[PDB]
RNA sequence: CGUGUUCUAAUUGAAGGUUUUAGAGCUAGAAAUAGCAAGUUAAAAUAAGGCUAGUCCGUUAUCAACUUGAAAAAGUGGCACCGAGUCGGUGCUC
DNA sequence: CAATACCTCTTCAATTAGAACACGG
DNA sequence: TTTAGGTATTG
């Protein structure tokens, strides 16, 4: 005889259950424990909260990079066991000491000298090469033997930091000079065309070409040297393709499919092979040229050093940055010393201040050590050149910094290649594994091999060839790297939802095509003059139609069918065709995109090949890499010519159905034998659909199918709650809710609901990239004209200037940085229609009049003037297909009389399909019971609202909703929707369709909708009383059920139920502290003392246990008795669970008593005297335990006194509120004297309360806007939880934290229900 | 069907940061002190660590209590009424 | 004790997959 | 992107 309400929210969860008079239940409950009450009497309504459901993303990239450190750690590891002979042969130890090299000198095993153990010699190496960048210079020059621990020195540092795999080829430093290779390409160009004839002009090309600007501009700085070429030109192309680059050259030799070329994208070589054989072998010669150059270039960016000299060029360069900070740093402090040699301890050897010396020895970046001596380097004067270095960000470089890694890989292995070339005569162990050596700076595994797992990894998916142990040498054998890459792709895509087990297949497949072709095919009719009654597309007729027409053409069309096929054939003069629009919807695409690839028509024809075109498909569809596509490409490679096997290879597939192959073909008919396809082709008479056969009863394939679904009998409730697409958080408060219900069910004996009325309710440097990218496509300067910074555009006004370019989007005219508060912003689709407040449908533009009516999107005038302006936006994606097409739609028409009875209905019924699985789900949990016929008897409905009923129930009937004040309100929001949903239905069953779970006109439409919730007022002249005319029912009493509202609403006790949840994550701070002397500091590694070596700090524990247990005090180490809190953390918890006992005797605690200790997780209440309750936090601190049932006047009150974004209300009625505000003016003393007694009541902190109650009482003066607004900031103090901070208008209000636990220990501990209704109470003595 | 954004799940890379150690500091001066020279680099751990010993796994989800289960998860607590500062009383069942 | 006041690893690359949602045709 | 438990500091 009850109805739920319920509230699902990202963190809250609003409950609630009322009578048949909208009342809401009050019922008296047991209450387990030790307690005197046996008894406690609550109220029906409430609300859970909880810790907001946290998303898999940082864990994962923890879950990265924990595999990612330990391989880095293996390839130090290989060269090692590469060497372990001949190094024990050269030094014994030396690898030993680099181990312990971090150890302290006193726990020290080795000499503590890496590199030599003598203290003489370690010295010298550190002083000829200071820098191990030096080093590494020398032994890619040196002629001379050197000693091998210098050797494997100079490796490990570059396969420890190796270089990126964004570009991969091969490169050959015989690129230094770009003048010469340059005009190299001038000349084999001139002589490819001869006809057309570029001159060199001397262009600085390593001047033009080396240069920072931005890599377009430099390709239009080299062509504006030119005389006269085109910049998409044959030549440009060529040129902006060695600067990396993806141009296009398909316009100049007009290749029917696009030709793009990028030198740096794996697929080149062949690319331009594939492309070149096709404008002949002439011009191969022209592109290896321009590698050849782009080699040179490309690496021209790590050194500008002349090449000449070094065969190392990108090591070169950082001995070059070792030199310019020495005269630098010489020049500076001989500079300070010159002048203001006073202030020069601040600088150098005061690490704190961002001196020097916290350069090198504090925390201080290259940017912030930049920025502290901007003002003394300009104060200082004869510094000049030294400006100029910091301003170019040259001033005082380091040899790591954040930058580096725009350093490909490949110098990195073109400075271990010369290495071994240097020295592999000396040692013959080399030249052995020069090979393995390469192999370890240059093996990566691929993402769709995946871990190297062996059966133990829950993410790792890869397959074994053979089972020994896989090193980067052997791996393409080890690994099945083709079919782990099929396995890589075949768990992330679909199953058909008809067929659960069978996998979906590609899109690109024939069989989908002669599905897709033959059921559109299906429902073609035709007539002629002289038959009775149009009709059917015959069998015959259909697989003729299909052989002809669609094996000869892409798209077959309307008149292609009557002349080509009825006339030819059946020749009808003329025939009407009622099936088709101007062409048929699919075509034999794939069909048509073979015949091309191989020529061989009747091979496509015969039946007896159609398993390898499929599996040519999902083999095409299916991968990426095409070194990857060829492997399976061979097995049907025998039959085909080479020339069309590398042609093969190119046209990739992309995409995939949702139908699989058994039902296309999979199943067949029993009583007709014959599948889906075979009835779509050839279904006699009338021709089925396949939809139609999916229920045709006479038909199986229903009937088949049914098993289909049931297979598995669905999943468990979490096992589904996990799968649904949305919010990680969602998801959680979607369980919880559910929890409830059963619960509440529980609670009401059992008994099932009438109605359960379920709501939900619905970044920094995104927006500097988007800009950033779309004025360079643009071009324009405007970026350069004025810069701006990534953390100013929160503010839209700042930030929709950039994206519009600071022009005029409706008017074309430029606008002003400045007053962007005289300029309005525009939301393109009226508000009224749809709320959006995204910068997809914002504009900002001078005056928002200028847009058209109001009424209406931009009017047809705007489009005119702007819709290719509009048009640079998009390709520049300065904005977005529907930012576009809404803007553009005018000349659809503007939205007709239908569109705006679309909009008008969608912010009532909730069509979010998130919000529908919960919907469905209570429905089949609830629902259980089934009648004679297949029908379900329905005995809960279900019903799911939009927010915007209840929020503008409470605007429009005094129900205002205040956050601030309490937790309360999310349970209100349950009793509201709870009565509104269910008073809905039962007074228009019409609408059960759509506002409940279960199987032009527009104008009237549009109507409906928009006066719907009307019946509740009293004037809009509306009678009291209101009923459903059909069932002479009573739904609604204006005079009773309004005060019901009221009675329900400010009901002083609620349940408010902070989930327990335990805490999981990292174990502690992730920072490591130095050494310091602390117990607090935990040993980042089992042996290394954190007094000695440092550690981490604050670990988060999972939960707290009170032990009652004893400790010795003293020398006699009496034994007294404690009752304490021990935080067990996470690190500790794993270990607690194995023994407690042993583990807390470990602590030291003695004689504890086992039976005594309670597990707490965070979030745990106690209620000690007054009724002032607390919430666990942590071992050590507690929480505000307490809500505030303020009166609602004063709730009422205030969301009037705050005056949000001044009145959205009707003019008359504004009137009407007003004068409450300042009959009542005094409330707002009520209202400190509410928080005022409470605050000292349960609070309890009063150091702060006095505080508080100045600054209100010397700002009565101030307006109630002002003063009225701040009251509500005021309530952050009394709020559950935990201390925050706040502010009166100016005066900020620190907090006061709980800072032990322990007042809890002899005082009740409450074990409350998912809803708080059942409890367990627990006394604590003893 | 086409397209596009957004968000989620997985995999495979790069660059910094941090932490002890190694880069013989000197000149005075009994000393705290005070004069100047030096600084740019490397090694290593990078969740403690687990057994299934992999170039694997190690921060998501799920969690009142009590009886019971390995775990999943099942089982446990009268009703009415009048009233309202976090549930208080009444009558009834019991 | 419990009042104040500081601290909290970061920023980039590449590849697949699928909902969900909103424009067009 | 800011909270809200851990840390040692000062009165």
């Amino acid at each position: 005889k009850y109805s739920i309400g319920l509230a699902i929210g990202t963190n809250s969860v609003g409950w609630a259950v009322i009578t048949d008079e909208y009342k809401v239940p009050s019922k008296k409950f047991k209450v387990l424990g030790n307690t005197d009450r046996h008894s406690i009497k609550k109220n029906l309504i409430g609300a859970l909260l909880f810790d907001s459901g946290e998303t898999a993303e940082a864990t994962r990239l923890k879950r990265t990079a924990r595999r990612r450190y330990t391989r880095r750690k293996n390839r130090i590891c290989y060269l090692q066991e590469i060497f372990s002979n001949e190094m024990a042969k050269v030094d014994d130890s030396f690898f030993h000491r680099l181990e312990e090299s971090f150890l302290v000198e006193e726990d020290k095993k080795h000499e503590r000298h890496p590199i030599f153990g003598n203290i003489v010699d370690e010295v010298a190496y550190h002083e000829k090469y200071p820098t191990i960048y030096h080093l590494r210079k020398k032994l890619v020059d040196s002629t001379d033997k050197a000693d091998l621990r210098l050797i494997y020195l100079a490796l490990a540092h570059m396969i420890k930091f190796r270089g990126h795999f964004l570009i991969e080829g091969d490169l050959n430093p015989d690129n230094s000079d770009v003048d010469k290779l340059f005009i190299q390409l001038v000349q084999t160009y001139n002589q490819l065309f001869e006809e057309n004839p570029i001159n060199a002009s001397g262009v600085d090309a390593k001047a033009i070409l080396s240069a920072r600007l931005s890599k377009s501009r430099r390709l239009e700085n080299l062509i504006a040297q030119l005389p006269g070429e085109k910049k998409n030109g044959l030549f440009g192309n060529l040129i902006a393709l060695s600067l990396g680059l993806t141009p296009n050259f398909k316009s100049n030799f007009d290749l029917a499919e696009d030709a793009k070329l990028q030198l740096s994208k794996d697929t080149y070589d062949d690319d331009l092979d594939n492309l070149l054989a096709q404008i002949g072998d002439q011009y191969a010669d022209l592109f290896l040229a321009a590698k050849n150059l782009s080699d040179a270039i490309l690496l021209s960016d790590i050194l500008r050093v002349n090449t000449e000299i070094t065969k190392a060029p990108l090591s070169a360069s950082m001995i070059k940055r070792y030199d310019e900070h020495h005269q630098d740093l010489t020049l500076l402090k001989a500079l300070v010393r010159q002048q203001l040699p006073e202030k020069y301890k601040e600088i150098f050897f005061d690490q704190s201040k961002n001196g020097y010396a916290g350069y090198i020895d504090g925390g201080a970046s290259q940017e912030e050590f930049y920025k502290f001596i901007k003002p003394i380097l300009e104060k200082m004067d004869g510094t000049e050149e030294l400006l100029v270095k910091l301003n170019r960000e040259d001033l005082l470089r380091k040899q790591r910094t954040f930058d580096n890694g725009s350093i490909p890989h490949q110098i990195h292995l073109g400075e271990l290649h010369a290495i071994l070339r240097r020295q592999e005569d000396f040692y013959p162990f080399l030249k052995d594994n020069r090979e393995k050596i390469e192999k370890i700076l240059t093996f990566r595994i691929p993402y769709y091999v995946g871990p190297l797992a062996r059966g133990n990894s829950r993410f790792a998916w890869m397959t074994r060839k053979s089972e020994e142990t896989i090193t980067p040498w052997n791996f393409e054998e080890v690994v099945d790297k083709g079919a782990s890459a099929q396995s890589f792709i075949e768990r992330m895509t679909n199953f058909d939802k008809n067929l659960p087990n069978e996998k979906v297949l590609p899109k690109h497949s024939l069989l989908y095509e002669y599905f897709t072709v033959y059921n559109e095919l299906t429902k073609v009719k035709y007539v002629t003059e002289g038959m009775r009654k149009p009709a059917f597309l015959s069998g015959e007729q259909k697989k003729a139609i299909v052989d002809l027409l669609f094996k000869t053409n892409r798209k077959v069309t309307v008149k292609q069918l009557k002349e080509d096929y009825f006339k030819k054939i059946e020749c009808f003069d003329s025939v009407e065709i009622s099936g088709v629009e101007d062409r048929f919807n699919a075509s034999l695409g794939t069909y048509h995109d073979l015949l091309k690839i191989i020529k061989d028509k009747d091979f496509l024809d015969n039946e007896e090949n159609e398993d390898i075109l499929e599996d040519i498909v999902l083999t095409l569809t299916l991968f990426e890499d095409r070194e990857m596509i060829e492997e399976r490409l061979k097995t049907y490679a025998h039959l085909f010519d080479d020339k069309v096997m590398k042609q093969l290879k190119r046209r990739r597939y992309t995409g995939w159905g949702r139908l699989s192959r058994k039902l296309i073909n999979g199943i067949r008919d029993k009583q007709s034998g014959k599948t889906i396809l075979d009835f779509l082709k050839s279904d006699g008479f009338a021709n089925r659909n396949f939809m139609q056969l999916i229920h045709d009863d006479s038909l199986t394939f229903k009937e088949d199918i049914q098993k289909a679904q049931v297979s598995g009998q669905g999943d468990s409730l979490h096992e589904h709650i996990a799968n649904l697409a949305g919010s990680p958080a969602i998801k959680k408060g979607i369980l919880q809710t559910v929890k409830v219900v059963d619960e509440l069910v529980k609670v009401m004996g059992r008994h099932k609901p009438e109605n359960i009325v379920i709501e939900m309710a619905r970044n920094s440097r995104e927006r500097m990239k988007r800009i950033e990218e779309g004025i360079k496509e643009l071009g324009s300067q405007i970026l350069k004209e004025h810069p701006v910074e990534n953390t100013q555009l929160q503010n839209e006004k700042l930030y929709l200037y950039y994206l519009q370019n600071g022009r005029d989007m409706y008017v074309d005219q430029e606008l002003d940085i400045n007053r962007l508060s005289d300029y309005d912003v525009d939301a393109i689709v009226p508000q009224s229609f749809l709320k959006d407040d995204s910068i997809d449908n914002k504009v900002l533009t001078r005056s928002d009049k200028n847009r058209g009516k109001s009424d209406n999107v931009p009017s047809e005038e705007v489009v005119k003037k702007m819709k290719n302006y509009w048009r640079q936006l998009l390709n520049a994606k300065l904005i977005t297909q529907r930012k576009f097409d809404n803007l553009t739609k005018a000349e659809r028409g503007g939205l007709s009389e239908l569109d705006k009875a679309g909009f008008i209905k969608r912010q009532l019924v909730e069509t979010r399909q998130i919000t529908k699985h919960v919907a469905q789900i209570l429905d089949s949990r609830m629902n259980t019971k089934y009648d004679e016929n297949d029908k379900l008897i329905r005995e809960v409905k279900v019903i799911t609202l939009k927010s915007k009923l209840v929020s503008d129930f409470r605007k429009d009937f005094q129900f205002y909703k205040v956050r601030e004040i309490n937790n309360y309100h999310h349970a209100h929001d349950a009793y509201l929707n709870a009565v509104v949903g269910t008073a809905l239905i039962k007074k228009y069953p019409k609408l059960e369709s759509e506002f409940v779970y279960g199987d032009g006109k527009a104008t009237a439409k549009y109507f409906f909708y928009s006066n719907i919730m009307n019946f509740f007022k009293t004037e809009i002249k509306r009678p009291l009383i209101e009923t459903n005319g059909e069932t002479g029912e009573i739904v609604w009493d204006k005079g009773r059920d309004f005060a019901t509202v009221r009675k329900v609403l400010s009901m002083p006790q609620v349940n408010i139920v902070k989930k327990t949840e335990v805490q999981t994550g990292g174990f502690s701070k992730e920072s490591i502290l130095p050494k310091r002397n602390s117990d607090k500091l935990i040993a980042r590694k089992k042996d290394w003392d954190p007094k000695k070596y440092g550690g981490f700090d604050s670990p988060t524990v999972a939960y707290s246990v009170l032990v009652v247990a004893k400790v010795e005090k003293g020398k006699s180490k009496k034994l007294k008795s404690v009752k304490e809190l021990l935080g067990i953390t996470i690190m500790e918890r794993s270990s607690f669970e194995k023994n407690p006992i042993d583990f807390l005797e470990a602590k030291g605690y003695k004689e504890v008593k086992k039976d005594l200790i309670i597990k707490l997780p965070k979030y745990s209440l106690f209620e000690l005297e007054n009724g002032r309750k607390r919430m666990l936090a942590s071992a050590g601190e507690l929480q505000k335990g307490n809500e505030l049932a303020l009166p609602s006047k004063y709730v009422n009150f205030l969301y009037l006194a705050s005056h949000y974004e001044k009145l959205k209300g009707s003019p008359e009625d504004n009137e009407q509120k007003q004068l409450f505000v300042e009959q009542h003016k005094h409330y707002l003393d009520e209202i400190i004297e509410q928080i005022s007694e409470f605050s000292k009541r349960v609070i309890l902190a009063d150091a702060n309360l006095d505080k508080v109650l100045s600054a209100y009482n010397k700002h009565r003066d101030k307006p109630i806007r002002e003063q009225a607004e701040n009251i509500i900031h005021l309530f952050t103090l009394t709020n559950l939880g935990a201390p925050a901070a706040f502010k009166y208008f100016d005066t900020t209000i620190d907090r006061k934290r709980y800072t032990s636990t322990k007042e809890v220990l002899d005082a009740t501990l409450i074990h409350q229900s998912i809803t708080g209704l059942y409890e367990t109470r627990i006394d604590l003595s003893q």
